[PDB]
């Protein structure tokens, strides 16, 4: 009942986590398993990590003619170029399941190949609880880049932005960067910054949390919100007074938004910073609606044109885990772990199982000539 993971390089360009990290491959082959490990150069992780964690070493791509049985695990979608049967099971975020573009041919090139899908991003347990998600790190890097643009609109004029950011190989390092531009704000006397996080009680509310203290912003300066205030329905006074407003809720129903445009303009607003961790371009009703555009790391701010009040910007960077690869992966491939022990029982295990029959469904969806 031997299980063999193969850990595909990641193509995706810039994408620096992996779904296996060094420390749960030594761990799987301490269960038994044996794991195949490609050579990545983007990746956060040194190949010799793996090697010395007793993982095979092989060449990147290898996985397209790897032995059949071998079950391909990967992080992010296959490139649409690729368009050749898919005869393994895969592991991955394949982004085929909510109508992307594409979707259909997506499952074809597994239906083609008769090949199986165990998507990520639908891995739960038994209450229906996902499995393993970036969370806290997106919470993390979210409100890392929010103190940073805090203290850059203190130390910089308003004709400046924040400039494009980078990852760091390290939590250490993030701290020790944004600390650094913290203090210099400081330094020109401005107060330590009052910040407002709604979601405070989630894994994102928690990293975000975590990073601020780590910092050094007191727990005095921070409002801890959840659904427990938010139900007093928006707009939010809170918001506009707090000079950093950090967002982990995703909501996409009609209901009034937690701030506006006419609550901002406002010459009494503190309010520098918005980091909307749970943005999504693609969201119907978007209950901060002062943003249409999704920053990423070359540019990761966009202004919010108000008419009064000083200069206001929002971070609506949807991969923010990617700001810190190595700690993101360590916590997802921990979390995904003991579903993975599960593998050898996929067939009967209700958490692949699920996994399963959803591939099922949505393949049934595919109706193609090719097919007959």
């Amino acid at each position: 009942a031997a299980v063999t993971l193969h850990l595909r390089a990641e193509t995706k360009p810039l994408e620096a986590r992996a779904a296996l990290t060094p420390t749960t491959v030594k761990k799987l082959i301490a269960k038994g398993f044996k794991i195949y490990v490609e050579d990545s150069p983007q990746s956060t992780f040194n190949i010799n990590e793996y090697r010395q964690a007793g993982a095979i070493i092989v060449p990147a791509g290898s996985w397209k003619t790897a032995p059949r049985d071998r079950i391909i695990i990967g992080l992010k979608e296959m490139p649409e170029t690729d368009t050749f049967p898919l005869v393994h099971e895969h592991i991955q975020f394949a982004h085929c399941y909510k109508d992307q573009a594409g979707w259909q041919n997506v499952l074809m090139r597994f239906i083609k190949g008769h090949g199986t899908l165990y998507d990520l991003e639908f891995l739960e347990n038994d209450q229906g609880r996902r499995v393993a998600a970036f969370g806290f790190y997106a919470g993390f890097a979210g409100a890392a880049l929010g103190v940073r643009d805090w203290a850059f609109k203190q130390t910089h004029s308003d004709d400046e932005d924040l400039p494009a950011v980078s990852p760091y190989p390290n939590e250490k390092a993030l701290v020790k960067d944004v600390t650094k531009d913290y203090k210099e704000a400081l330094a020109t006397g401005a107060r330590k910054p009052t910040v407002l996080i709604i979601g405070a009680l989630g894994r994102c509310g928690s990293g975000a949390i975590d990073l601020l203290h780590k910092v050094g912003i007191p727990d005095a300066n921070i409002l801890k919100w959840d659904i427990k205030e938010t139900s007093r329905g928006g707009p939010f006074d809170e918001i506009p007074q707090a000079d950093i407003f950090i967002n982990c809720i995703y909501l996409s129903k009609p209901i009034a938004p937690f701030t506006n445009m006419e609550k901002l303009n406002n010459p009494n607003r503190r309010l520098r910073t918005v980091v909307d961790v749970s943005a999504d371009t693609t969201n119907p009703h978007n209950p901060i609606p002062i943003y249409t555009v999704a920053t990423v790391f070359n540019k990761p701010t966009v202004l919010v044109p108000t008419t009064a009040g000083p200069k206001l910007s929002v971070i609506s960077i949807d991969h923010l885990p990617s700001l810190l690869p190595r700690e993101a992966s360590e916590f997802f491939s921990h979390d995904l772990l003991p579903s993975l022990e599960l593998l050898p029982q996929r067939k009967t295990a209700p958490v692949w199982v699920r996994a399963k029959k959803l591939f099922d469904r949505h393949c049934a969806r595919v109706k193609r000539s090719s097919r007959l």
